[PDB]
């Protein structure tokens, strides 16, 4: 059942042709969350999982257009015909439709019962393929979930919320996590409900709130600042979840060029306001393929911090994250330390679970790999300044700091000897008369009164080792111990 | 243009005649395969596609009879008649013989090049529409092919192989794989080509010979040994591709009778003897109504399972399939899970690509859900047997064992989280009593010289090696497990 103001924009023969299709939509009150869905699902299908032209299927064809060069020549763009994406279309809405009687559902003062929204939710589950691999790219799209029943987590999220729309319930929205997704609904928007697994298959906590996630202080749950959608934001989602990637070191330009034109749009229409992440995933796009008369990298991954700072209690971690990158690959070692130092004082406020295993390998994959090369390439610069600068040493403190207070009243240690090792090394990658000038206090007195660097330590094992820092022999052996404990 | 020796047999006004004229046509040294193709095609047709009796329709007559009771009443049969079957099949060989030019192509000893069976595959190719975004039942037959032009996968291979004997070439023949299918040629038969597309996302190999394939050990090639079909067989494979599917969940009653027979008559002419599904096909069949005066469905199976091994080095895999299912319907737990082992003693000695997803999910879902239910529903049998019976414990062990050695040396791993819980599950299921009455040895000496127990067991997997004493153990160490279940050295 799709309207003729949606038919009249098919065929869809280009990637502007698509961007006019979603800018149709989110005009709209409600953009058709299952049409746009299956539409990127479809393109995303022949640019990036089956690239190799089909030519005895009915309905199927492809539009030739200019490459851009380098490359030249031609570019091949898989033409959305009306007749298979809204033959798709409707194979879902019958689905849902067919499967969930609303009548056996008293949904009283426009507000979905937790039942209502267990019963959808449940549709969508008993669907899906027993078998596949869960952890697969491009099986996010309801094109995926029609064509092959494949979804990947948050896809499971996704066509939760897809199916509420089609079955005319306003009042479910998708919520989202720095790494998970689930279902918001209920009068204030304030009632929660699981509806997909997380990490390594873990499908248990399906149905239940996500109250005790919160309580816990878990990266997973962002301590309640996590992201409720509109539809409007549902849309920035799908357009994040487009996944260019061909193979593991090849992208598909065109899909590259329509994500980044599709979030142009949505920032335009102020629908990335909320939404840091998509802000930073823009940029990176930005810093690939800059569109001219736009503003710079720097400038969004800084909104995107904003972002999080107004409306997420500045308890996000990925802003940060975002922007350090940047400043790695341009080797702006100063500001790649501090976002880094930046990044771990947020976490600090956070309690490690088993859950969160994505930001501790990030933040693993910080301390033993990106910081030490960081200094290596950094030193190879000298040897033939960042080493010189105290400010760095107190930023790669603060980062340390960070990420000892985080593991105070966590569940699980998250330091250990595999930290030890790159500690001392990248300390002592600071001459002792560089190090020396960070003045570590407590602060003599409290706030202002109006009738080298400075540094002070929220963790107990950082302050602990106050002075073995600022030596000048590096006891590579006491700072082992003390930075591991129980 | 048909022979006067076979017109004589329509009209076809019920099963009987459609046996009749296949009969007749397994009694040539040619059986046309397009007049049978056709006739199957129609019958399907108005049996499964499309049930409702045309007021429009002219030339289209339905003849009734009794209904098996309990249900009872009368059932139509469609009269295949003589002047439709005609018009279709002129229309197929007029198509067919007026797109291609024979003597374009010197075809010296009776054999036939590569060139002209690639033509002939095109002219296939690019008169058929693919049905890419749904998979679409009752698209097999060559009747499909003309009416429609819709055509599934396996049904363009057989498509060239008809279109092949219309040609009057006798040496085309059909390649037949466990889940794909190609074309054989050339003076021995050694000779290979690609004509359809396998499955979504896969490359596209058409014009190329089946070596890589096999190279690469994938069970879409049988390392070789995959069937080389003779006319005769040919048949048989259009009898196996009926389609009794009315919808996903109502079975065509006259679509399986006319099956039934037509393969109990291919059986009794020999013509399975080499083709194992086919003999599992008409096993599963006998199973439903059992025909009086023949042979048990048990046998078979077996007959399935012997001739894989007589003529295919053993090395398929849908036979023991076919036998462990039949065993679970019937909850002979023991026989199961042995029939299920020696299944992936098989695949052991394969390798998994991405083109092979169709027996992935087909492992699976005996690993993760007929395995776990066969023994959940036996510790019920029990509270009110097999789960004290430490050779199921060995079989349940053996299973796991060539799924992880299948795993071995593939391009793609094979065990993810998905399956961890289960096995978790099942082997909980037997009291560690039961498991540690099995042993598990690497053996010490090889072979033996000249001058009671329990069940033993030989691990060929790493992971299950790495694995032999947490399987044993009293407490099942349920994480250990699953986390070596699971690697990656890629
Ligand atoms: C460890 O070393 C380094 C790390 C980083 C770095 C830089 C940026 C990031 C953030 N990565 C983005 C990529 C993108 O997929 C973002 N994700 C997960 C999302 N983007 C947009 N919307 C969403 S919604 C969501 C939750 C879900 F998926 F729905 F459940 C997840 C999600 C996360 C992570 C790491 N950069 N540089 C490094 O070294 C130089
Ligand atoms: C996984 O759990 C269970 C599985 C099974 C089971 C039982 C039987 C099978 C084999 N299925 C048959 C059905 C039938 O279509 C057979 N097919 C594919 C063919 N039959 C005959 N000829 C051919 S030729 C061919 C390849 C092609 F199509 F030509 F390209 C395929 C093919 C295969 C597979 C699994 N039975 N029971 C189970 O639990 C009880």
């Amino acid at each position: 059942g799709l309207k003729a103001a949606q038919k009249t924009l098919f065929p869809l023969r280009s990637i502007d042709d698509v961007v006019r299709l979603f800018a149709a939509e989110l005009g709209r009150e409600e953009p058709d969350l299952v049409l746009l869905s299956l539409v990127l699902g479809f393109v995303e299908h022949f640019l990036a999982v089956n690239r190799v032209i089909p030519t005895n299927v009915p309905e199927l064809t492809f539009q030739p257009s200019p490459a851009p060069d380098p490359p030249g020549g031609l570019t091949y763009f898989p033409v959305a015909d009306l007749s298979i994406i809204a033959a798709l279309y409707a194979r879902f809405t019958a689905q849902i439709r067919g499967a969930v009687d609303l009548s056996l559902y008293p949904r009283e003062g426009g507000v979905s019962s937790r039942e209502l929204v267990k019963k959808v939710s449940d549709v969508i589950w008993n669907s899906l393929s027993r078998s596949y691999f869960k952890d697969r790219a491009h099986i996010q799209s309801l094109f995926s979930f029609i064509t092959g029943t494949k979804l990947d987590s948050s896809g499971v999220a996704f066509a939760v919320v897809g199916a509420c729309q089609a079955l005319g319930l306003r009042d479910v929205h998708l919520a989202l996590s720095e790494d998970h997704a689930w279902v918001v609904f209920g009068p204030n928007g304030e009632q929660t409900a699981e509806v997909t697994w997380h990490g390594k298959g873990n499908e248990d906590r399906r149905g239940q709130t996500v109250n005790a996630g919160v309580a816990e202080r878990s990266w997973l749950y962002l301590k309640g600042s996590y992201m409720r959608c509109d539809r409007k934001m549902e849309v920035a989602f799908m357009v994040c979840a487009i996944n260019p990637s061909i193979d593991l070191h090849t992208d598909s330009l065109e899909l590259l060029q329509l994500q980044q034109k599709l979030l142009w749009l949505l920032y335009d229409l102020g629908h990335l306001e909320r939404y840091p992440m998509a802000l930073g995933n823009l940029a990176d796009l930005e810093e690939l393929e800059p569109t001219p008369g736009r503003p710079d990298p720097l400038t969004l991954y800084h909104k995107g911090i904003a972002s999080a700072k107004t409306y997420y209690r500045d308890e996000h971690i990925y802003p940060y994250m975002y922007l350090a990158g940047y400043h790695c690959r341009n080797r702006n070692v100063r500001e790649a330390l501090q976002a880094w130092a930046d990044t771990a004082t947020v976490i600090q406020d956070y309690n490690y679970c088993r859950e969160d295993e994505e930001i501790y390998k990030e933040f693993f994959e910080v301390a033993n790999d990106v910081i030490p090369n960081l200094l290596k390439e950094a030193a190879s610069l000298l040897e033939a300044s960042a080493l010189q600068d105290p400010e760095c040493f107190a930023h790669l403190l603060r980062f340390y700091d960070g990420i000892c207070k985080w593991e105070e009243g966590s569940p699980t240690p998250v330091l250990h000897v595999g930290w030890a090792t790159f500690l001392v090394q990248s300390l002592g990658r600071f001459e002792g008369q560089v190090r020396q000038k960070v003045r570590i206090v407590s602060g003599t007195v409290a706030g202002t009164a109006r009738g080298g660097p400075v540094l002070t330590f929220q963790s107990e094992k950082m302050k602990g080792m106050k002075e073995l820092l600022v030596a000048t022999k590096i006891n590579s052996s006491a700072i082992k111990l003390q930075l591991t404990a129980q």
